[PDB]
């Protein structure tokens, strides 16, 4: 079955006075492949994808600040905080040119960094990514009232912080197949202490839905405008029914975006990595072999 282990040796780097953890496997030479997770996951989400890429390419998978095995300072964990820490993580590792593999909030980080530093990005593989959601009617009906409740300081914090609903409920409702207890324990581990759950609540409050928050909408629009014109090689994975993007819009987008290959992974919600890791990993590896890297 789908692997549950996390066999990767820990690596740590000091970033803005805090320690960040990252996976680092594969050959030391060549262009590195930088894997960026989202909410409420960690590098654990890439555990079954990396082994398809690591034979031929260096794979770097950081835990976002406040998440995974990274340090957990008392921040607001706004998108801007993650931008500051990820910018500094990339420089602290001395990365020059990279290929990005990105998901959920990791995709906002990756696309925003790529738009600002396009000379350093040699390809982008992406899935279930942050885009403007024009109205609440484009958010999946089965999850709509809860995400609306998440975006409050009263009910939303009670659910996400006090009761850990993003881990115990939303995560599982983001995967089609059932998650095992061992997998759930890996996802629970960074957030056993309720005071460490701020990122889990701030992230859904940053989602660009129905024009709010205006600053995130503007930033995401800017990187989507870039992506619609840039020649950067692109690989889009999508599933049915999806969460952040529905199938027809995914297929339409992959046709519209320059130099973009699309892969239908079959059934999927948000964490496509948990529903078809072998296809995602094998297709990333095949696509990498076509790039000038
Ligand atoms: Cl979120």
């Amino acid at each position: 079955g789908i692997g549950t282990g996390f066999p990767f040796d820990p690596h740590y780097v000091e970033v803005l006075g805090e320690r960040m953890h990252y996976v680092d496997v594969g050959p030391r030479d060549g262009t590195p492949v930088l894997f960026l997770h989202g909410n409420p996951t960690s590098s654990y989400v890439w555990r079954n994808i990396i082994p398809h890429v690591a034979p031929t390419h260096r794979c770097i998978a950081p835990d976002l600040i406040g998440m995974g095995k990274s340090d957990k300072p008392d921040l607001g964990y706004f998108f801007d905080d993650h931008v500051r820490f990820m910018d500094a993580f990339i420089e602290a590792l001395g990365l020059e040119e990279v290929v990005l593999v990105i998901h959920d909030w990791g995709s906002a980080l990756g696309f925003h960094w790529a738009k600002r530093n396009p000379e350093r990005v040699k390809g982008i593989a992406f899935m279930e990514f942050i885009r403007p959601i024009p109205t609440w009617d484009e958010w999946p009906e089965f999850a709509r009232e809860t995400f609306q409740a998440f975006r409050t300081t009263d009910v939303g914090r009670k659910l996400i912080i006090d009761h850990n609903v993003f881990i115990e409920g939303t995560l599982r409702m983001g995967v089609v197949r059932p998650l095992t207890e061992v997998e759930m324990d890996h996802y629970r581990e960074p957030f056993l202490n309720p005071v460490d759950r701020e990122p889990l609540w701030r992230f859904p409050n940053e989602l660009p839905i129905a024009g709010e928050p205006a600053n995130i909408v503007a930033l995401v629009e800017e990187y989507m405008d870039w992506l619609h014109q840039s020649p950067v090689p692109k690989l889009l994975f999508w599933g049915t029914p999806g969460v952040l993007i529905p199938p027809a819009e995914a297929a339409r987008l992959a046709k519209s975006l320059p130099n973009c290959k699309a892969v239908d992974i079959g059934p999927g919600l948000n964490l496509l990595q948990e529903d078809n890791p072998d296809l995602i990993g094998s297709e990333i590896a095949r696509w990498l072999s076509t790039l000038e890297i």
